[PDB]
């Protein structure tokens, strides 16, 4: 199959992503609806169920409501089992509405649909050509204090319906007894409750299988990706574990993280969460840069670009940034009482830049709301006619037949305080996308330079968005013209091609033995090579290949990070998909711990070792800074790790800090690893 079709769940930047929160979207049976004071009728209470559920998504697809817009996979809440008591939180009822609160993985919310339910959904979404995506929040159960086993349902959680454990009598040591994190450091938000919720101990391998099975149940159904929630308040280690069992066992998919970052902020551990953990993330950068230009017009196009140019520079794998301009956690971006057009051009900037666009429902609404829960209202109108749904509606389908807009680079072409013109480029495909948000000044535009061929172009969007044509001349110049105020337009072009192009590889980190997807066009019909680096992929190496998708066994070579690349039957080479992480084989999640590590102020203990996934004796590549004031207490530090599973590992030690570097002495540390699961190894820091 084609790299476009919905089967293909490892890679989704030719889709668009429509996001749901389940319970605001359509009732679609009422005979599931909560009831009591756990439900508003009169939806005078954005914090109880409404009575939104999967048979009222699979009516919105069904009656074309979905499917017009051209959207190609639905993001979901969490679809678990969640706690059904009511909880006063500052004067208020509330409910598990928003899926978060789950209290058994292997289960459905009741509300949204019983196993049927959802198999339809799947089964109804993939007939139509949509993936699915859902949440999937292994950090917590639900809110409990440890001092008060009558407040909610104390964390409770059961494994498809019997008890394994709940908060106040932890017996099995299911849950962290840490208190509640003040949000001061990572440490601080990965080991304790995040707000009351109780923290799942991922380091007790009852756990890591738990969590496994769980979430093997949902992918066997058909589950094209899963969203994690809270990423950044997780171990990364077994994070990284966690999805190499995704992508190693019989349903890899397309896998992101929600790390959250306010305006103007950048951040180091988000970016390396992002290139190692092998999950991908939502886009905060661009998503918040999006919003101060156009949405509170405090920055300009050249503010936009340079961000557009920043984040390429910094995340590995551009192409699976999920990108959005709200969500479930931002004010609405239509700004009660203000004009469309911000979130029209907001809206056509996402479908045609780099990565995987997603789209809050009822944005093509101009719904609005600001804080949590008033940017969770019901959704207002299925109405098809509204200038954004056909924004949306024109210019999704470019990701499926455009490989530019999927796939190519980003190039800035024209740029002043209000309008923006930038290029994808992928092969001989090409699009020029041009904005200018300034509503009340047109803009003479000269000099435009493009790599369009010869030829007049019309607006894919014709106009909607005072767009114009425009005439290219043989050198990709194009004739000057004048962007209307408020003007949005986007010209393209689509070739056939000769010559193989890799667009993406997903899953982007795996073991030998993995099967890997490798999109893009050019390949040709008869298999030839894949490599990784140097080595050739041949014959029975090569799971299927087709002009636009090549599927491949990923061969036992140097683990670490490499290149990907094809060359077709008649021996002509691709570009290089990099930074495709090879790991060693299956991994485990192992706590390390050192005890007697004395350090100066601004000096912090590392971890090295000569597997790939410590870092390869470089210390530019040790592992941490160690934490030291939750799990275990300075002079100790810890860290969670995933490395290979049956493995001898030899490892050390650093303390760095005023630039210098100090080695643990003595010999090597040594442990071997356990099969499967998680283990923790405990060592003396050696002078
Ligand atoms: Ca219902
Ligand atoms: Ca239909
Ligand atoms: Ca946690
Ligand atoms: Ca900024
Ligand atoms: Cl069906
Ligand atoms: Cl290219
Ligand atoms: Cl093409
Ligand atoms: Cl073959």
């Amino acid at each position: 199959s084609p790299d476009t079709s919905v089967d293909n769940k490892v890679n989704f930047s030719t889709d668009v992503i429509y996001q749901i929160v389940t319970d605001r979207f359509a009732d679609g049976d009422r005979t599931n609806n909560p009831a009591g004071d756990a439900f508003s009728g009169d939806r005078s209470n954005l914090k109880l169920y409404f009575g939104g559920d999967w048979q009222g998504i699979i009516d919105k697809i069904n009656d074309g409501y979905l499917t017009g817009m051209g959207v190609t996979a639905l993001w979901i809440s969490q679809p678990v089992e969640n706690i059904t008591s009511v909880i006063k939180y500052s004067g208020v009822n509330n409910t598990s509405y928003h899926g978060y609160w789950a209290r058994d993985f292997k289960q459905t919310n009741d509300a949204f649909g019983d196993f049927a339910d959802f198999q339809n959904l799947i089964d109804t979404a993939h007939a139509h050509n949509i993936k699915v995506v859902i949440d999937f929040a292994p950090n917590h159960t639900s809110p409990a204090d440890r001092d008060n086993p009558g407040f909610a349902e104390n964390g409770g959680m059961y494994d498809n319906g019997s008890l394994l454990g709940a908060y106040s009598n932890d017996t099995a040591g299911l849950f962290h007894h840490n208190g509640g994190t003040d949000f001061s450091t990572i440490e601080d938000g990965i080991y304790k409750n995040l707000y009351d919720l109780a923290d799942i101990n991922h380091n007790n391998n009852a756990m890591d299988a738990y969590f496994k099975s769980a979430i093997d149940l949902w992918l066997g159904m058909g589950v094209d990706g899963i969203r994690f929630d809270a990423v950044k308040h997780m171990p990364f280690g077994w994070q990284k574990s966690f999805v190499s069992s995704i992508y190693g066992g019989d349903h890899p998919v397309f896998t992101f993280g929600e790390w959250y970052l306010g305006a103007d902020q950048t951040d180091g551990d988000n970016i390396k969460f992002a290139n190692e953990s092998g999950m991908n993330l939502l886009d905060f950068e661009y998503a918040q840069e999006v919003r101060e230009v156009f949405r509170d017009k405090t920055e300009t196009m050249k503010d936009l670009y340079e961000v557009l140019a920043s984040t390429e520079s910094q995340y590995d794998y551009i192409n699976n940034m999920v990108t959005f301009i709200d969500n479930h956690d931002m004010d609405r971006f239509q700004v009660a009482g203000s004009g469309t057009r911000a979130t029209e051009q907001a809206l056509a900037l996402t479908l045609t830049s780099r990565g995987v666009p997603a789209i809050y429902y009822g944005t093509e609404q101009y719904m609005t709301g600001d804080g949590d829960p008033n940017n969770r209202a019901m959704m207002t109108s299925f109405n098809t006619g509204t200038t954004a749904y056909k924004v949306i509606q024109a210019l999704a389908p470019l990701r499926k037949s455009n490989p530019a807009i999927a796939y190519g680079t980003t190039t800035e072409r024209w740029v002043n305080n209000d309008v923006l013109i930038i290029e994808r480029k992928f092969g001989s495909s090409a699009a020029l996308v041009a904005i200018n948000r300034n509503s009340s000044a047109a803009y003479p535009i000269s000099g435009l330079l493009s790599s369009l061929p010869a030829g007049t172009y019309s607006d894919v969007l014709n106009g909607l968005l005072n767009g114009n044509s425009i005439t290219v001349g043989s050198g990709g110049a194009v004739t000057n013209f004048t962007l209307a105020a408020g003007g949005t337009a986007v010209w393209q072009y689509t070739a056939p091609e000769t010559s193989p192009a890799i667009g993406n590889v997903g899953p982007t980190m795996g073991q030998p033995g993995n099967i890997v997807t490798i999109d893009g066009r050019g390949f040709g019909g008869t298999a030839g090579t894949v490599y990784f680096g140097t080595t050739a992929v041949t014959g029975s190496g090569i799971v299927s290949w087709e002009d636009t998708q090549i599927k491949a066994v990923i061969p036992k070579v140097a683990a670490g990070k490499t290149g990907v690349s094809v060359k077709t039957s008649s021996g002509t080479a691709s570009n290089t998909f990099k930074s495709f992480n090879v790991l060693t084989g299956d991994q485990v999640t192992v706590r390390f711990l050192v005890n007697q590590a004395n350090t100066n102020y601004g000096t912090n203990v590392y971890l090295v070792g000569n597997a790939a996934e410590l870092g390869s004796w470089d210390p530019n590549k040790a592992i941490g800074p160690m934490y030291n004031q939750v799990i275990a207490k300075y002079p100790s530090w810890y860290y969670d790790v995933s490395v290979p599973a049956g493995t001898k590992l030899d490892f050390k030690f650093i303390k760095k800090g005023g630039g210098t570097v100090t080695w643990e002495g003595g010999g090597n540390h040594t442990y071997t690893t356990p099969a499967s699961g998680v283990g923790t190894v405990t060592v003396d820091w050696q002078n």
